[PDB]
């Protein structure tokens, strides 16, 4: 539901492997590509990419 999406940060991660990308509470990423619990994606603030926990974030367009 999300690919192309801005999703924000709901807590803190900080990568453990390269591919994973590190984030602060309340970062804005892009979904680039969903793929189960982890997801493809973009920091619109440093504009690196890589992996992320889907359950560490949610839609930034929430009602
Ligand atoms: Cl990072
Ligand atoms: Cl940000």
């Amino acid at each position: 539901g999300e690919q192309g999406d801005i999703v924000v940060a709901l807590y803190p991660y900080d990568g453990i492997h390269p591919d994973d990308l590190s984030f602060k509470k309340g970062e804005k990423m892009k979904v680039l590509e969903e793929h189960g619990e982890w997801w493809k994606a973009k920091s619109l603030l440093t504009k690196k990419e890589g992996f992320i926990p889907s359950n560490y974030v949610a839609k930034l367009n929430t009602l």
